Order: structure tokens, then C-alpha cells, then sequence
């Protein structure tokens, strides 16, 4: 759970730390064999040379099992100055295994398997901090954010994938 | 298949009469079950209702998954002059169902639900005429015309989408 807070983005409706959808593992394979999450990545990384994948964006976008683009929020919104400081803050911690990524348009500026043991400590209290995040792309104008985090978690024995996605509309740097 | 061919359009690199993508259907629904175009458009039009629709352009504009803007027409190309008729001409007749629309800049001055039934005979070789067209609101200085196109068939029994797009900048009256 969870969703990007700095920047700052805009809600359809009301602000939500859910995840966009959450649907069987979309490649088969033994899953639900695995007790922790170090099983569960390992098979993601098999199972992903399998099924040509690229990142969690090209798997996502242009796929209605993975749900509405955007998730909860509005890409029409109000465009917010990105941070200063060379980061993106997460509105909590990483408490779940997957691969996440942050795109500036079509650039990706940071990607990683497992975004859990990157940016956090595990824990929901330590507030995860994504870095390096390069703005410097973002065209004079303006450019959207885009977060897309596909959760991996095993759920009293049976594992599940998870798609959390953002859009944050950002002013030129 | 086919291009706004009057006005005239200038190329990215060589004219085409190709889509800027084909994609599944990006709403669920009951595609394949149906039967010919016009469960196609019945489809699409109670689909629209569930999935915030309002135009072409506003699906398309912003949402990488319908590709690149102006597709493979050039808005840098050479300005040309809008005819005096009313009308914009394609390049061929029409032969798949799905809504269009031709915009001047941000003025949208002609939609339709489905191109194909209004505007050219379901063949080839009938040359597809779009009417009425207003281009007196075009700017002194020039305008750019705009055409979306969301073209809807069935490929062996498997229900695609695909994107059409032209930019055609005009000189202004
Ligand atoms: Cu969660
Ligand atoms: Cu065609």
C-alpha cells in the first residue's frame, strides 16, 4: 500500500493508499510454493525472461487486467513543482516485494527489482525515499509522473500480484 | 487505413496510410461476442458510459498507449491553405467503424460515432468526404488541424483498436 506524496498528486475522487487492482499471478508457475519474498522475487525473475518482459510499465500500460491508467489519481490536476532535493517520498514504507519504477514522459529516471529493499527498511513507519530521481528531463511546459509498483505477496498461501500506479502532473524545471 | 488527404498533409518521413497503433480493447467487455460493426459501435457506445468517455481526443492526448502525437504526419511540415468547400477529404474510403474527429487547434469542428456510415460507402474505393467543416476559426498566422480516429474491428474473431492520427498545419484566412 501506499502512493507517491512528494510530488504532490491530485485524486479522481479522495486521496487512497490501495493498490489499482489485485489479480492471480498473470504468467504461470509455482508461486504459491514460496514461504517469503526472497521465493517470490526469484520466481518473478525466472518467469519474467519467460514472458519478454521489459519493465512494469510496458507490462501495464495498454492492459485492462492491470486496471484504470493512472490508479486513484488525476493526470488532468493542478501541475505541482517537483522536489528539489533529487528524490520522490513514498506517503509510507515499502512493506511489500516487487519491482517498482518512475518515469518523467517517456524517460525512465529510476527503476528496481525489488523496491522494497531499496528505498525502505521494510517497515510501514520508516517513510521510503526514492533516489536518485533526475527531474532535470521534465520539459519546459511540463511532464507527468508516472509510479507503477506491482506488489508481490503470498496471502495465507496464495500469492497474488498487486498493481499500484500513479500520475502526477509536474511544472517544467 | 488512410490519411486526411485534403488539406494536405506533410510526412514525418514518407506518407502512409498506416495506424499509429493497434491495441486490445482498453475497456472490458464483450467484444468478440458480438455481432459486425454495429455490435461494435453498440459495444463501444455502452462502454463509453462505464469508462468516462467524452471524446477521441481526450482518450488519446497524453496516454502513451495510443502512440505518438500527430502519428506519422509532420506539424512542422508546410502550412497549407484549408479548401474553400467546407469539407476535408480523405485519402481513401472508409472501411472499419469507429468514432473521428477533425479539431482547429482547440475547437473541435466535427465528431461522429462512426466514421464509416457518415462519411464514405464501407468501401475503398468511394472516397471518404468529411462535412460540414467550418475553418473560418482558424488563426491569422495559422492554425493546426487535427484528426483522431479510433478505428474498431474484429482480426480472425480478436477485437483490436486501432489509432489513427494526422496534424495538418494550415496557413490562416
Ligand atoms: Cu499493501
Ligand atoms: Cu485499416
Amino acid at each position: 500500500h501506499g502512493y507517491i506524496a512528494k510530488p504532490e498528486p491530485s485524486w479522481k475522487d479522495k486521496k487512497t493508499n490501495d493498490w489499482v487492482v489485485e489479480i492471480e499471478p498473470q504468467w504461470k508457475g509455482g508461486w504459491d510454493e514460496s514461504k517469503g519474498d526472497e521465493g517470490l522475487l526469484a520466481t518473478f525473475k525466472e518467469l519474467s525472461a519467460a514472458n519478454n518482459y521489459k519493465d512494469v510499465r510496458s507490462l501495464m500500460d495498454g492492459n485492462p487486467v492491470y486496471g484504470e491508467d493512472c490508479g486513484f489519481t488525476d493526470p488532468k490536476g493542478k501541475p505541482v513543482a517537483p522536489p528539489t532535493d533529487g528524490t520522490a517520498t513514498f506517503s509510507r514504507g515499502i512493506v511489500h516485494a516487487g519491482p517498482c519504477e518512475i518515469w518523467l514522459d517517456d524517460k525512465m529516471v529510476l527503476q528496481n527489482d525489488d523496491c522494497q529493499s531499496a528505498y525502505g527498511d521494510g517497515t510501514q513507519e520508516t517513510i521510503a525515499v526514492f533516489k536518485p530521481v533526475d527531474y532535470s528531463s521534465c520539459a519546459s511546459g511540463g511532464c507527468m509522473l508516472r509510479f507503477y509498483w506491482l506488489a508481490l505477496q503470498r496471502l495465507d498461501g496464495k500469492t497474488v500480484w498487486q498493481a499500484y500506479k500513479n500520475c502526477i502532473p509536474l511544472t517544467g524545471p
